[PDB]
């Protein structure tokens, strides 16, 4: 499936929910909610 939101992830493979517009920040290291 894909990560949640603020869920720890890789910016290399990122694979977050992007239904709900998320995405693994490379300094963050998690999946943001973007506007």
């Amino acid at each position: 499936g894909c990560l949640g939101i603020f869920k720890a992830c890789n910016p290399s493979n990122d694979q977050c929910c992007k239904s709900s517009k998320l995405v693994c920040s490379r300094k963050t290291r998690w999946c943001k909610w973007q506007i």
